């Protein structure tokens, strides 16, 4: 690694380079992080269930540790995430009797959570994924069903962004989602964000999760999505990048190691992806990987539990993979 290029330095004039972490991986992958990234995202510890597990009970310890690490190394921090249909405790939507609360009560709870969380990290966290995955991933409907939407109504996103803006008007607020480059969904995300911005809602950027495969989405689809979203005038962040060795239809669990073909195609894939990101450096301001080395990735258990994936630029021994060389040479 002595003579190895540093990711954040290579892309210094293009965009920040980030990694998703947790207290455990910060220790396990500390040197890689210190040598390559200038942005950090909490993989799980800033989600609702990990910040306010019970009403009035805030558990900022783990998030504080992540922020402390980032700040001690002059790394930016992306806040993830405030309002999402997943990883949110049941108490949030229920009353004493266990029945669903009213619109006003849920809005009060949403405002309280957002205000408390955002104000704590004001000045240390420069952006927040305010709304995560609200758009439907299947069907002809625009929005995915969720307790937030059911109880409050379809304007729940407008409210979330306004509450977050009030809490920290200097933060960049994002709508974050996956499968963001498939045409049908791209148009739903575009329509949603355009509608919000047309109402003056403080949504400053779109977060493209980029949980991609070797084949999907195509480079043309990625280019089209970047251009489509950029045309709204918002900032773009690639937020949870990883390149899975398995396509959606591939649920094999017996592969103990990736084939030389997988490794080679992944290298080509990462080179093509970063070449495209660099081309759009004027609108993309940050590229965060959902991890940093293959010794830790949520793809080991998703969508198939108990297997192994090799989605990042560094291997399990923290050594650069062929993908690393193609990525930094664009
Ligand atoms: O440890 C896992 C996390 O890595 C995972 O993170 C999510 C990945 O999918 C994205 O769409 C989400 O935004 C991101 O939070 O969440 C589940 C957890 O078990
Ligand atoms: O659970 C979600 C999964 O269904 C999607 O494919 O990727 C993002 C995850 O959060
Ligand atoms: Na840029």
């Amino acid at each position: 690694n002595s003579s190895l290029p540093s990711l954040r330095d290579v892309f210094a004039n293009d965009f920040r380079i980030g990694a998703a972490v947790n207290p455990v991986t910060i220790e396990m992958q500390k040197q890689l992080l210190i040598d390559h990234v200038n942005s950090i995202t909490a993989e799980n510890h800033m989600k609702f269930e990990h910040l306010q597990p019970e009403e009035g009970k805030f558990t900022f310890q783990e998030a504080d540790r992540i922020v402390d690490f980032a700040c001690s190394h002059r790394m930016a921090v992306r806040g993830h995430t405030l309002v999402w249909h997943n990883q949110t405790p049941d108490w949030v939507f229920q009353d004493g009797q266990g029945h669903f609360v009213s619109r006003d009560v849920l809005l009060e709870r949403m405002k309280c959570h957002i205000s408390t969380v955002v104000r704590r990290y004001k000045g240390k966290i420069y952006c927040w994924d305010v709304i995560n995955e609200a758009v439907a991933d299947e069907g002809n409907e625009l929005l995915r069903p969720s307790k937030w939407r059911q109880i409050i109504g379809d304007d729940f996103m407008e409210q979330a962004f306004l509450y977050a803006y009030e809490a920290d008007p200097d933060a960049l607020l994002f709508y974050n989602d996956y499968n963001e480059c498939f045409p049908e969904k791209r148009e739903k995300i575009f329509a949603l964000v355009k509608s919000l911005r047309d109402k003056g809602i403080p949504i400053h950027g779109i977060g493209m999760q980029a949980h991609w495969s070797l084949t999907r989405p195509s480079l043309d689809e990625i280019r089209a999505a970047i251009e489509r979203y950029a045309s709204l005038g918002v900032v773009l962040h690639i937020t949870e990048l990883d390149v899975s060795m398995f396509e959606f239809h591939d649920r094999r669990t017996d592969l103990a190691a990736p084939t030389s073909e997988m490794i080679e195609r992944q290298a080509e894939r990462y080179g093509q992806i970063f070449a495209l990101f660099k081309e759009y450096r004027d609108v993309i301001q940050s590229v965060t990987f959902w991890g940093i080395a293959d010794d830790h990735t949520w793809l080991d258990n998703f969508p198939v539990h108990g297997r192994k994936n090799w989605p990042l630029l560094f291997d399990e021994q923290h050594k650069p993979k062929p993908a690393f060389w193609r990525a930094v040479s664009v």
